[PDB]
């Protein structure tokens, strides 16, 4: 047993006990306050609590690193990524393209870049599950009509041809077993659905992923994002130069403020303050474990007026942003190579940040969070979403398991017993989540701490010939 | 790295995050409430918080046991106590008593049994530090004219005679080096003070103790308590029979309610409810990790009227108590063997409980807590004191180290910067502790979470010839 592990475990324990002592005492006083005295005392209470909570979180961070846990988690996440990229690379590069089984994906989904890239991700995972080489058709891509290879490497070096002695539209892995070339539709219309879909992870990796990562579902998705966005030389250089021209250095927190056409249809308008309270909380947390010279935000937004508002409102922050990129994102110019490369850079710099604050309703932020998983052993928690939890559009049902019983106080709450399967719809970031107790057929609110994530697995191929 | 260790670390981490989400939302609601609606919602808040907090503490319990940590902690705590008892036993049993260096302690200190027992402990620790065999003089012991051996085994099998070619009163380890027999006074008057005093622990054991135990100072004291209280046969049998006749079985929580002459000069009167809120909270905590058939309290008190009050007020509790022992403890009849036997048994059963609720101002409770440390790997945290933190009367200055800065909000508070040495006077069990900032000469309140205990060491002998 390690001395620092044991000291830290006890300090976390004691810090939580003193937090409970503190709460009881202060809440008892609050009960006897009125008017402004109550609001003064409640605000001072919350200030004191935040620092206290962060001390506990900081000690838990240190506990994650003791006794070589940091070096090990890093080495094991490296091996898991090398192994999956090895297998993906093997599947995508057969010797004989003319005889290879293939899956054809068309990039041209009626949506934006994040949605299109996630369509390709979904095609790829199904290609990997069916041992079919992914063929990406990208001519007339609305963002770059020359296609994918305008920015990214081709998804194969040996097999980009879709020819085959037999071709058909997806009808299921069993029916298609002797169809050499299968055309896959968008997940929104896929029938029948195979099991090679999020949020499940490969059976053969599940136990190693749980040791390392707090949301293996995202890690698994992130491996296909990693392979897809391998840059062309010139895109690599453009990112290196942008990194230099902008002052992009750590520590930095990425903020994605999505507006324009999203507002009303798929998400709400969120004022800048809703993002920056979390940014400030997380610089306060970082400052407890490292020197913070200056507070840097990398701001990606499709509102080109925001940067001036943010700078004015938060003068102690250094905002790193390319406002011309933000202009490029207006619908007058969104579907152009100029705008495409802008969102690719914005996503890259969000992904590279130390923490991410955004709306997960936006595919852009999700892509950045997915990529972030490839830059750390476990970045599963390095985010705040103002609205949705992580999801992958088209995923199978995201179920939780109740670990503690719940008795509803209001009719907006659902009851739970341990073992009950809970279909989560969201976390409200207030202590409560929303979902359906599938056992009871009842939908409503439940305390987020009383459930556990249900990791789902699938028997994927293991590509042993890749070793 | 262990799957269960990592899952638990993340669930602790996430449980604390949801606790902070929960606090913010509910406090913001409370700010806008008045009157009874405020008190209803604040009481419901505190109920909700208690279960949430207990979930976090329960997960922290499980993390302490993962990956064989429990088996390891137990083996190492067993080895440490076998080693120290081996050394103490060696020191106490020289082959040649006539030539042995000796330290003479007189039990008849002007106080009660726990105080007299700690006087013997304090003599013993200095005896162990000076390589002198402890000679205990106990004739005319107020509790027993037969002496120590009325209840306990003699502290030596070979050397109980106090003879020597040279005898003197303590004058310091160096001056007394050629004095064969040194008479030690009470700690209240010991001058000059040697280093072999609480709360310091031996140099040679500290790194192992910090790995195993959350308060090494108490563990060290407990090793001498362990040796002293080896019972005579009749007392050993009395303890076994009382165990059966009282129905003493686990789970059980010990409660010591000290009144009579303690009240006013050395401690306050505390109503039974002040003890039982903690008793109930800790049965609620136990219930999260084991089935609790019946809630047993072992009640030790010198108030013979309390047991009937407790049973009436807490009818779902099973109170295990010996009211005739409590009657025997009255001031009028306190100092006789039957009463000595009573407090030895009461202390024994408090020590054997799963948790201890009492006033650490009472020497009776401190003995029980000390003995408890010998029955578990790390029972340093198995207690609630309504007043004092652990202390050993006569101890050297109990210092803490400030780890996080504090800016005082009121004139009741002291400032702290990291590294400041804090002489603690108490924990108020409300989030705040009381002490002196030695750097500044400032006395007052500080958040308890902003300090760390300062473990003190002393170069004691290691008695290698004992192996
Ligand atoms: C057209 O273009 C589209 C992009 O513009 C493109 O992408 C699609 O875009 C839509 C709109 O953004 C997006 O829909 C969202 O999907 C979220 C995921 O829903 C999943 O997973 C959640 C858990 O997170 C479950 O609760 C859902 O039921 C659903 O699971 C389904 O499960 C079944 C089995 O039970 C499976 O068979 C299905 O496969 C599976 N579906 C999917 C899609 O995987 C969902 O959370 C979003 O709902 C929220 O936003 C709505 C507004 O857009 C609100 O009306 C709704 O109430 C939700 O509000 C949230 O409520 C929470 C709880 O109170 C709060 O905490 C949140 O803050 C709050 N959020 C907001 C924003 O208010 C929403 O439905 C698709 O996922 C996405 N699809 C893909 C593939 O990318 C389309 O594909 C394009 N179509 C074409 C034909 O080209
Ligand atoms: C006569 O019989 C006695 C039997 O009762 C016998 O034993 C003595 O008994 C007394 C009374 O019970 C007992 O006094 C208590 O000692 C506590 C320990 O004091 C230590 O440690 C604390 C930290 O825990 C320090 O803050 C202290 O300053 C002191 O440290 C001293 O440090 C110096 C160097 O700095 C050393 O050189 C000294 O050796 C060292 N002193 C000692 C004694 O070791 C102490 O905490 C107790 O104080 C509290 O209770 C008092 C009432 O008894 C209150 O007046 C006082 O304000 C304290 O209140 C506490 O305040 C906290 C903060 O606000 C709260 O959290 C607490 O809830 C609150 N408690 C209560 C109960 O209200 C008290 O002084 C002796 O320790 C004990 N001595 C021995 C050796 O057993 C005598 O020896 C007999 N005499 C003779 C001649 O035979
Ligand atoms: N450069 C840049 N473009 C953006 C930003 N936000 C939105 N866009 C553009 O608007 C599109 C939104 O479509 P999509 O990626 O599917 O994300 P979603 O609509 O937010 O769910 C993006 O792909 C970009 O083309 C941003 O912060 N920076
Ligand atoms: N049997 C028994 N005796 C007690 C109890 N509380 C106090 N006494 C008696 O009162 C004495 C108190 O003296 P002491 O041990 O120095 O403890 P303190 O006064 O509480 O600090 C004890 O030794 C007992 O003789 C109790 O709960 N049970
Ligand atoms: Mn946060
Ligand atoms: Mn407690």
């Amino acid at each position: 047993l390690g001395k620092d592990h044991e000291i830290l475990r006890r300090r976390i324990e004691n810090g939580a006990k003193e937090l409970w002592f503190f709460l009881q005492s202060e809440l008892k006083k609050l009960k006897n306050l009125e008017g402004n005295e109550l609001q003064r005392h409640a605000d001072e209470f919350l200030l004191d609590l935040g620092h206290h909570e962060r001390s506990i979180m900081t000690d838990l961070y240190y506990l994650s690193q003791t006794d070589g846990a940091g070096d090990w988690r890093e080495k094991e996440a490296k091996d898991l990524t090398e192994l999956v990229q090895r297998r993906i690379t093997y599947l995508q590069n057969p010797k004989d393209c003319s005889k290879a089984k293939k899956l054809v994906c068309n990039i041209n989904k009626g949506c934006g870049y994040g949605c299109q890239l996630h369509h390709v991700v979904y095609c790829f995972m199904i290609a990997y599950g069916t041992q079919r080489t992914l063929i990406l058709e990208s001519q007339n891509w609305r963002y770059a009509t020359g296609g994918w290879e305008t920015v990214f490497r081709p998804v194969s070096e040996t097999c980009t041809d879709r020819s085959g002695i037999s071709t058909g539209h997806w009808s299921g892995e069993v029916k298609d077993k002797n169809v050499q070339v299968v055309e896959l539709p968008i997940v929104d219309s896929l029938h029948p659905r195979p099991p090679y879909l999020p949020l499940a992870v490969p059976e053969d990796l599940a136990d190693r992923l749980v040791r390392v990562h707090g949301d293996p579902a995202v890690w698994w998705v992130s491996q296909f994002v990693k392979y897809l966005i391998r840059p062309q030389p010139w895109l690599e250089k453009e990112i290196e130069e942008a990194t230099k021209k902008l002052g992009f250095k750590h520590p930095v927190i990425g903020v994605h403020v999505r507006r324009t056409d999203k507002v009303g249809t798929e998400a709400a308008f969120h004022p800048i303050e809703e993002y920056m309270v979390h940014v400030e909380e997380h610089f306060q947390l970082l400052a407890r474990r490292m020197q913070v010279d200056k507070k840097r935000v990398y701001l990606a937004t499709d509102d080109p007026s925001l940067l001036k508002e943010a700078k004015t409102k938060y003068p102690n922050y250094e905002f790193i942003s390319d406002n011309s990129i933000s202009w490029s994102a207006g619908l007058h110019n969104r579907y152009t190579e100029n705008s495409l490369r802008g969102v690719i850079l914005d996503i890259h710099f969000l992904s590279q940040a130390d923490f991410l604050v955004c709306t997960f309703s936006s595919q852009v932020c999700r892509v950045a969070y997915e990529i972030m998983q490839t830059l750390h052993p476990d970045a599963s928690a390095n985010f705040h979403s103002l609205d949705d939890i992580y999801y992958f559009g088209g995923q199978n049902a995201h179920n939780q398991i109740a670990i503690y019983a719940h008795q509803p106080r209001t009719a907006d709450e659902i009851p739970m017993e341990p073992g009950d399967i809970i279909g989560v719809a969201g976390n409200h970031w207030d202590g409560y989540s929303k979902g359906v107790n599938r056992k009871l057929g009842r939908t409503g609110l439940y305390p987020s701490y009383k459930v556990r994530e249900k990791i789902e697995t699938v028997k994927y191929p293991t590509y042993p010939e890749a070793e």
